[PDB]
């Protein structure tokens, strides 16, 4: 009978919870480059604009990494339901920290709750949505497809509203409009929570079995200790600026990865994870570059772009925007495609090829007009829509494709992680003089590896 899009009523509690958390984060993500250049140039924020893009980048990073853990806690310890509200409390605090009447002291502080809350409330979000649904129940691939549309919706409506907030009130009111947004999908989730979701899933339903404490007591406390006392020889030999930290956040993150592959290639059905290193490589590029939205375009929408009439930060409303119109036409494309459909090796080249064209083509503004001057919006509407062309080949087949050949799947979700870590580096390259090599070097660059993997697309299909 009463359904929400002919998903079980609980859907609506998980995607308005979800709209909202993303509401809060990608709205914060629409103005926290700006607001740090804003400290800068007051001499608030004593660093340059290119280690505020590389702050952003690895922001992201940590959010994406701390995805891939909250999982766990959650399933072991804690429980996904609490993990949410905590997860979600932990976010709120983030913008409510940002909201205060402080500076530069404050940012810290913010992307460290909201790296906690995030990786705490976003995979078990998910969780629960799955937990809606029976083993044998159809209609869980439709559920999650309207989960994902209430992810974009909210990461659609957040740069317009908070982005407005903020030059119509200042950024502590904009902030303050994404700890709200928490705050709201927090009343939704928590009484709407209680009407229809298991009470199972108040309690880790994995719990750690009395033999388990120690051993991951040990795995945390060793982790934690090597990580300070590689801070700790860091600043005995000078690499202590923010720059140097944040190259050791970057090894970290591509660590990670490296240390599975490393693993598993080691330790036949090897050839199959030796077929996922050019398709994680695509993946982590793909990432990269989508995850420059918000840095690099970003800054070429600021400063490059006749936006005199509208907020800047909208344009980061194109990436979800583009996301939910492209996707009835891929789910219609996927199921007409009967005959001859593309292997997801194929899909990861192609997408990635998109991707690289997004760059290619805002090398030509630059190349045709010179960067000094400002140029159209139309510009990054078609960047946009180019990489999201791309993310609507990679993503859906993504964690697919990564199955199809549990820590390995955990790299799926990594190759974000990755990318933004790799554009931690990167987005430091990126400058008004170096603006169309920027753009033309790594579209490029995107391209022939599309086709390197295109080449490659036959072994990695028949494995
Ligand atoms: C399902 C079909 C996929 C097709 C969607 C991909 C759309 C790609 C558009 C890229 C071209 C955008 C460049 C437009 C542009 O820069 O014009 C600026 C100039 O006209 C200033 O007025
Ligand atoms: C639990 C795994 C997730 C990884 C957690 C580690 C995250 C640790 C630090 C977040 C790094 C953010 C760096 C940006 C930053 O420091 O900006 C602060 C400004 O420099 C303030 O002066
Ligand atoms: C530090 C200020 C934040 C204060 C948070 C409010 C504290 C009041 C009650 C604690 C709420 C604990 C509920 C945890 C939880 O699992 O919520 C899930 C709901 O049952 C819906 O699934
Ligand atoms: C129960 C948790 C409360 C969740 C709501 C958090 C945000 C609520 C109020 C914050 C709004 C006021 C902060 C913005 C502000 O004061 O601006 C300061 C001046 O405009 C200086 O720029
Ligand atoms: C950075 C996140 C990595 C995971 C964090 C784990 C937290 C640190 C140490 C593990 C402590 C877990 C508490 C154990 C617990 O509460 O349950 C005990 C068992 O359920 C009873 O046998
Ligand atoms: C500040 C990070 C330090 C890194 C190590 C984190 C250690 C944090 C908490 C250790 C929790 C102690 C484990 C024992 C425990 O809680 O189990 C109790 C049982 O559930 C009672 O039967
Ligand atoms: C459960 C609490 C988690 C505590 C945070 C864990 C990660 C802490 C630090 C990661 C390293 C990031 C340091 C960034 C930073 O502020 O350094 C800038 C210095 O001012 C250098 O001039
Ligand atoms: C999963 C295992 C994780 C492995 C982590 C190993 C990280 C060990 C050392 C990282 C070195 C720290 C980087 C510091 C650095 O690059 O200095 C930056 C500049 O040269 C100083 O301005
Ligand atoms: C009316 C379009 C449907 C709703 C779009 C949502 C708004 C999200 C981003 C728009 C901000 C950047 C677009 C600006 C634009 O396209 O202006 C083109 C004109 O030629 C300006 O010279
Ligand atoms: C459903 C139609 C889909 C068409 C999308 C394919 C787009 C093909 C080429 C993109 C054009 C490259 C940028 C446009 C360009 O260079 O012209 C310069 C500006 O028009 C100068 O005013
Ligand atoms: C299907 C739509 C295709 C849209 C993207 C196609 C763009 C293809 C090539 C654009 C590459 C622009 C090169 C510009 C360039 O590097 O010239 C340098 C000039 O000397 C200015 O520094
Ligand atoms: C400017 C001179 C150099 C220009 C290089 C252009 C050649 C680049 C790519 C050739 C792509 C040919 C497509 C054939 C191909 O990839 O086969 C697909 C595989 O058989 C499927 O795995
Ligand atoms: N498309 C990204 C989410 C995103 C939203 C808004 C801006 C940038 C990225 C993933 O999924
Ligand atoms: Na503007």
């Amino acid at each position: 009978g009463k359904t929400f899009f002919g998903q079980p009523l609980g859907l609506s509690t998980l995607f308005m919870t979800e709209m909202w958390e993303r509401f809060s984060y990608y709205g914060m993500r629409a103005i926290l480059l700006y607001y740090m250049w804003f400290l800068i140039s007051t001499g608030d924020l004593h660093i340059t604009r290119a280690t505020a893009a590389s702050i952003m980048a690895i922001y992201a990073s940590m959010v994406y990494l701390s995805g891939t853990i909250g999982g766990f806690v959650a399933d072991r310890i804690i429980g996904a339901r609490p993990a949410v509200f905590w997860g979600g409390v932990l976010i709120m605090l983030g913008h409510i920290v940002l909201a205060l009447p402080f500076g530069a002291s404050a940012l810290f502080g913010s992307i460290i709750l909201i790296i906690i809350g995030t990786g705490f409330l976003k995979p078990n979000v998910s969780t629960l949505v799955g937990t809606l649904y029976d083993e044998h129940d159809r209609r869980r691939d439709a559920g999650f497809s309207i989960f994902v549309f209430g992810i974009n919706l909210g990461a659609f409506i957040a740069p317009l509203i908070v982005g407005a907030a903020q030059e119509a009130a200042g950024y502590h009111v904009a902030f303050s409009l994404a700890a709200i947004g928490m705050f709201i999908g927090l009343l939704v989730y928590y009484f709407g929570g209680k009407k229809t979701l298991d009470p199972h899933y108040l309690r880790p339903t994995d719990p750690l079995a009395p033999e388990e404490v120690k051993p991951l007591l040990v795995k945390v406390s060793l982790a934690v200790a090597g990580f300070i006392a590689i801070i700790v020889v860091m600043n005995l030999v000078g690499w202590n600026s923010l720059p140097a930290y944040i190259n050791l956040l970057t090894i970290v993150a591509i660590a990670i990865p490296v240390f599975y592959f490393a693993w598993m290639i080691s330790s036949t059905e090897h050839l199959r994870v030796v077929s996922y290193i050019p398709l994680f490589i695509a993946a982590v590029l793909f990432w990269a570059i989508e995850e420059q939205g918000s840095v690099v375009l970003a800054t070429f929408a600021a400063e490059r772009v006749d936006s005199s009439w509208f907020p800047v930060s909208w344009f980061q409303s194109l990436n979800p925007l583009f996301i939910m119109l492209y996707t009835p036409f891929f789910a219609w494309l996927w199921t007409a495609w009967k005959k001859n459909q593309p292997s997801s090796p194929t899909k990861f080249a192609v997408g990635l090829m998109f991707a690289g064209l997004s760059f290619l083509l805002m090398a030509i503004p630059g190349a045709l007009y010179g960067t000094s001057g400002k140029v159209s919006p139309l510009w990054l509407v078609g960047s946009w829509a180019l990489v999201i062309l791309g993310e609507m080949l990679i993503s859906p087949v993504g964690l697919s494709v990564t199955t199809k050949l549990s820590q390995m799947m955990s790299m799926w979700f990594l190759s974000s992680s990755v990318g933004s870590a790799l554009n931690a580096q990167l987005v430091t390259l990126y400058n008004a003089k170096s603006e169309v090599a920027y753009f033309s070097y790594f579209g490029l660059g995107s391209v022939v590896l599309g086709i390197v993997l295109v080449f490659l697309s036959k072994r990695i299909q028949g494995l």
